[PDB]
């Protein structure tokens, strides 16, 4: 499957794609602002997640670090990222469909647009100023926004143990962006695709 990564934001990203033990294709790339990236994403991956790093700084080698969303200090990620990132989340060829779905349970850094490239699917999409509205015991001083859990780190936030509800800040990420998911326990806000189709992810949209 393809997926078309497109930076509309006026500053770089560092693009990621990753299933948590591996890269998705070369695992990291640098977009400036009006840059694309397509890459290819295997059948039947689970658990597969793109995000945007802010602000990273690398060497030659291809290692250094990002204010927001390092992959262990990789410009090509092979694990999943530091929050705050907001992420496009992804199992494909799941009993004939796909499944995609935007996450803020790791917290917000890059407004993001998750859609597919065929009629048959809706995409969904979280682009409200969450880090303009951070409460301030959330903010993360490197940019974006961290969730909860990332900050206090008790299962209330967590959700590690229990039955884990909304909170107060869940309900902040939710209401800004109802399509992704705010806690681990949230109403899943996933979309089924028909199997085998091709997205795109678009950083900053307007369209």
């Amino acid at each position: 499957a393809t997926f078309e990564i497109v930076n509309r934001c006026s500053y770089t990203v560092w693009a990621a794609a990753s299933k948590g033990d591996a890269a998705l294709d070369a695992g990291g790339r640098q977009l400036n602002s009006g840059e694309s990236w397509t890459i290819n994403v295997e059948p039947g991956t689970n658990g597969g997640k793109i995000w945007a790093r802010t602000d990273c700084y690398f060497d030659d080698s291809g290692s250094g670090i990002c204010k927001t969303g390092d992959c262990g200090g990789l410009l090509r990620c092979k694990r999943f990222g530091r929050p705050p990132t907001t992420l496009a989340e992804f199992s494909l060829n799941q009993y004939g469909k796909d499944y995609i779905d935007i996450s803020n349970i790791k917290g917000f850094n890059v407004p993001m647009n998750f859609s597919p490239t065929t009629r048959g699917c809706r995409g969904v999409r979280c682009a409200a100023d969450i880090v303009g509205q951070c409460p301030a015991k959330l903010k993360a001083p490197g940019g974006g926004c961290n969730d909860a859990c990332t900050v206090f780190q008790t299962s209330e936030y967590c959700c590690t143990t229990g039955k884990c509800g909304p909170t107060e800040y869940s309900r902040f990420f939710k209401r800004l962006c109802p399509d992704a998911f705010s806690y681990v326990l949230d109403k899943p806000t996933t979309v089924t695709c028909p199997g085998s189709s091709n997205y795109r992810v678009t950083f900053c949209p307007t369209a």
